[PDB]
Parts: C-alpha cells; structure tokens; sequence
RNA sequence: CGAAAUCGCAGUGAAGAUGCUGUGUACCCGCGGCUAGACGGAAAGACCCCGUGAACCUUUACUACAGCUUUACAUUGAAC
C-alpha cells in the first residue's frame, strides 16, 4: 500500500512523504486512527495544498 | 378339476400302473362310515446345486468419501 505520512512515525519516513507499508499496517491501523493516507492524486493534492 | 364307460393280481414300462401284456374277479344306482392309494389338495422346495442373481453384515479385501488431524497461503499487523 503507498501512503502519504501525516506525522512522524519510526523506522518510516518523514512527515508527507509517500511510503510503502504492508496492506494490514496501513489498512487497520494508520488510517483509520488519521496517521495516514491512501496514495492518491485527489489526497496528494490536499496535503502539498 | 385335460376328459373319463375311474377294479385286484404277476409282469412291463421315464425304472412304484384305474388306463399297457396275461389273467382273476365283477349285475345297475344310492346312503352312513374310513382314510390304504389316486407319487391326493394347498404354497413355480426354504434342504442341495447353478446364475460372471439380489440384499444386509463383517474386516489387517479393493477403491473412495464424511469426520478428525498436519502443514503452506489469505483474513494477518507492529516492535525488540
């Protein structure tokens, strides 16, 4: 899954950068508790604004 | 229950004859009894054998399946 970081999380990356995280991390626990989120145009476009 | 003008004996005969041979006996027809025979009636023998027949049962017969169980992947992630 690539996702965008909204926060600093260990061993990572930093804060905005887009990343690849194994579907059950970011599935289950960054996005739904707002670490993260999905790599999208529409979602890129909202953080980099 | 094929139809009968439906006797005994010794033989003969698909090998135990009311029906064939020889012979003996016997006038025609009932009623009351009897069950020696009609291999009597009844049930396409269940005993026995056969059929590349059936069924159900058993098992360390064969081949399978349910169920149980093992591991691989997915649901399934993070850190040391």
């Amino acid at each position: 899954m690539q996702i965008i970081l909204l926060q600093r999380i260990v061993n990572l990356g930093k804060l905005g950068e887009t990343v690849d995280v194994k579907p059950g991390y970011g599935r289950n626990f960054l996005i739904p508790l707002g670490k993260a989120l999905p790599a999208t145009a529409a979602n890129i476009e909202k953080f980099e604004a």
